[PDB]
């Protein structure tokens, strides 16, 4: 696994045996994490942080400036941890990682996962570790779906959530955006059904995604400033090969199958079901404090699905950024983030 | 040419020498266009409608309910005419169009400009005695035109209706239709332009419609066609079929050269080059009535674009459609834009 390599040093627990809710057991499972800080004498001092869809568990990678004395992610105050998802190419159980019913990896047979199923197998490996009770989970766009989803072991284990640019269940805009990055892929000849080698990845397939998702995670006035014409009495010549540029790098970078895998579990998110009849309904029951953060000029998950978060939840409150960077804005804005966080976990 | 043959009859007009603004001269020119009506004596009640990126010059086929008596355009009153542009398949000169020089012009089809369009129609006008026009009308691409055709000044071009459309290329347009044209380029049935009419980079042109089509619809929109089940097509499982049902559509009738040389035309289209320091400055040169029509939910061109039209050009009036369709707010709510239009010839 040359994606799972590439990372710094990294702790591995593995469960001997796991039920997906699909009724599907998984054995012998890696579950990457990393951790920063110490458990205090409680072991009441964890701050859980989810990931994104492409990254790996080490989010001081991407959000290095929330780490820090004084900062959200305060490893004087707190033990942090993250925790890599199923279908992952970055430590933990995916197409990437053994199968251990011929070893060969599980490839394009890995085995549909949900958000639930992430949370439950993360919850596993805290308990190993000892964790009695979580001081708050924070995450961003996938991240906050899981966050959404552990919100539901209530307010004595999980004490407050910091959901961010994400969604309570999945939209047919989404859906539909995602099946066209794996179209994509589906498209690409060299995908073979998913039984590629994994060193002749569909590399077209992923340059494509890699392009439309960048896009949506941007916004009019964010590529505007980017790229503009001259005056008429940065140039819009120059987007070719910044297109190609950000497309090349994703494509060195990450795995087919997994991409399959984890967009896949967007479409199964959905904090109501089998709880409620209903999102509202559903929202209703997340009792712990909340911070609901979002951008106006996100063009995935709308401002009025944040606001309508805050309608139900009983103890939120609603931190509208302003900036004009799109979805990308809880890592461009990380200071703003930063400080919002750290205010709420001050409380 | 199968797509020109595939149309209802139309006139095609015969320039024998058009020199482009890039100084490349075009020999034995074919302009087709397509008219509804009659003129008056004084032949100064002509209404021109500039079309779309892959329409032909027939309104009628996609905007049938603005045509007739007490509607838009009203072919009792109005001589309506509409010519396509260079670079489109549909009948004037493009790369399906006989290359005077050898074959058709096919990847060798100079660049043209929106400007060059709206020169070498005039001309066509000017033949068919043309005094003056009423009104020019167009939408998305058309509304370029429409902005560009203002600057006859208001003794030969008496009114414009611009609709969701812009006054130059933005990064954000020009960042869309470039990862569009990337997926033909990349499509290995493209072979640098010299594929063979019948066989087409299919998988190109496919791709390159789904991201359009998206890019036309608006998350609400997308939401109310495909959603999940309450918690205790429209399923979200029926997206992958919606959109390979809508991309061979396209792929099966359009010519990935034509799209190629038509998208390119967005990039070069600014109504201040040569004329003015600034975009507020070059509208501010639009002496003729404007009717400006958009929707806020319109995801390439923004409300705020079409508001900064509205404040810079003197006699305009903003006419904001109440939908939650996107970019193809134009076609789905036509009656309220022909209710508009209509209102607008109307004083
Ligand atoms: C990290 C990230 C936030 C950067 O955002 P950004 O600053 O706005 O980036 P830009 O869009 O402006 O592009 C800059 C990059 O393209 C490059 N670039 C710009 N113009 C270029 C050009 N003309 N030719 C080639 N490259 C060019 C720059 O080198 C830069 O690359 P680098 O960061 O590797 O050095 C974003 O690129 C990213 O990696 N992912 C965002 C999505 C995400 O994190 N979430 C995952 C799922 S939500
Ligand atoms: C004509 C148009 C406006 C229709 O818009 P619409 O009503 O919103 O269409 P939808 O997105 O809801 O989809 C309807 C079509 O998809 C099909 N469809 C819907 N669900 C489907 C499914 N699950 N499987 C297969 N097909 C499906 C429907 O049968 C229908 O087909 P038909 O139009 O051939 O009868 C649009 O598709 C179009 O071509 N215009 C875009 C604007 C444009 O091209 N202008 C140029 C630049 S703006």
């Amino acid at each position: 696994n040359r994606f799972e390599a590439s990372l710094d040093a990294q702790d591995i627990a593995r469960i001997s045996l796991f039920t997906l809710e699909s009724g599907v057991i998984l054995r012998d499972v890696p579950v990457a994490y990393k951790s920063w800080g110490r458990m205090n004498v409680s072991r009441d001092n964890c701050v859980i942080v989810c990931h994104t869809l492409t990254s790996s568990a080490h989010v001081t990678s991407w959000w290095p400036t929330l780490f820090g004395q004084g900062r959200a992610f305060d490893t004087s105050r707190y033990f942090i941890i993250c925790l890599n998802y199923l279908g992952s190419p970055f430590g933990s159980a995916g197409p990437c990682s053994p199968d251990p019913d011929a070893e060969r990896p599980y490839g394009a047979k890995f085995p549909r996962t949900t958000i639930r199923d992430d949370v439950r197998i993360h919850r596993q490996v805290l308990d190993r570790l000892g964790v009695r009770q979580i001081a708050a989970v924070v995450g961003a766009s996938m991240g906050g779906m899981h966050t959404l989803e552990w919100a539901f072991f209530g307010p004595e284990y999980v004490r407050k959530i910091v959901p961010i640019a994400t969604s309570c269940r999945q939209s047919g805009w989404c859906a539909a955006w995602f099946e066209t990055q794996r179209q994509c892929i589906y498209d690409d000849p060299k995908y073979l059904d998913g039984e590629y080698d994994v060193d002749d990845q569909p590399v077209r397939g992923l340059e494509t995604a890699r392009k439309i998702a960048n896009l949506t995670y941007k916004s009019k006035p964010a590529m505007d400033e980017r790229f503009h014409m001259a005056p008429g009495v940065q140039p819009i010549e120059a987007v070719s090969s910044y297109l190609r540029y950000q497309a090349q790098k994703f494509a060195a970078s990450f795995d087919a199958n997994c991409y399959i895998a984890m967009t896949l579990k967007f479409d199964t998110h959905d904090i109501s079901r089998g709880r409620a009849g209903s999102i509202p309904e559903a929202l209703a029951m997340i009792t712990q404090p909340a911070l609901i953060i979002c951008a106006r000029s996100d063009g995935l998950y709308s401002f009025d699905e944040h606001v309508e978060m805050g309608r139900s939840i009983p103890n939120s409150r609603l931190c509208v950024v302003d900036t004009n960077e799109g979805h990308d804005f809880f890592v461009m804005e990380a200071d703003k983030v930063n400080d919002a966080v750290r205010g709420f976990l001050d409380q």
